[PDB]
């Protein structure tokens, strides 16, 4: 459970995203698919891409990561009571897109990453660790519904 403190370092943060929710969007996903290229394979959507150009030149790429942002904005703004949000995030990654926790762990590094580029001021280890908390309660409650399912 995250302290209100813990939060608001979050909250804080994740107000300096939304001012360029699609440029993060991008940066996160192509820093998913470079550290993790097992990750592209999962999308038939995106795995034409051979380069970063390549990927740095999609619109289709950079709308998806806006909705992943989206989703994952929505859910933070909850604090914790997110349970209605992570139920179909959960069905369709489980069953659907076939995404292993594992995966999960893997964009939650390229968030921090990312965060920790754009807004250092903002993202000091302080932010950095109530955001890994937070990344870690999205992933545990996520593993609950998989395992719930049998995935
Ligand atoms: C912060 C974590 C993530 C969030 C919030 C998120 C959110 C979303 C959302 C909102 C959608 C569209 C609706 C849906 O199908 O449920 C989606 C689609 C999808 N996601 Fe994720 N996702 C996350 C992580 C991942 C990861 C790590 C992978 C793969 C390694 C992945 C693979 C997919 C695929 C394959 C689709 C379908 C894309 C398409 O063909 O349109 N997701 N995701």
């Amino acid at each position: 459970v995250l302290s209100e403190g813990e939060w608001q370092l979050v909250l804080h943060v994740w107000a300096k995203v939304e001012a360029d929710v699609a440029g993060h969007g991008q940066d996160i996903l192509i820093r998913l698919f470079k550290s993790h290229p097992e990750t592209l394979e999962k999308f038939d959507r995106f795995k034409h891409l051979k380069t970063e150009a390549e990927m740095k030149a999609s619109e289709d790429l950079k709308k998806h990561g806006v909705t992943v942002l989206t989703a994952l904005g929505a859910i933070l703004k909850k604090k914790g009571h997110h349970e209605a949000e992570l139920k179909p995030l959960a069905q369709s990654h489980a069953t659907k897109h076939k995404i292993p926790i594992k995966y999960l762990e893997f964009i939650s590094e390229a968030i921090i990453h990312v965060l920790h580029s754009r807004h250092p001021g903002d993202f000091g280890a302080d932010a950095q660790g109530a955001m890994n908390k937070a990344l870690e309660l999205f992933r545990k409650d996520i593993a609950a519904k998989y395992k719930e399912l049998g995935y």
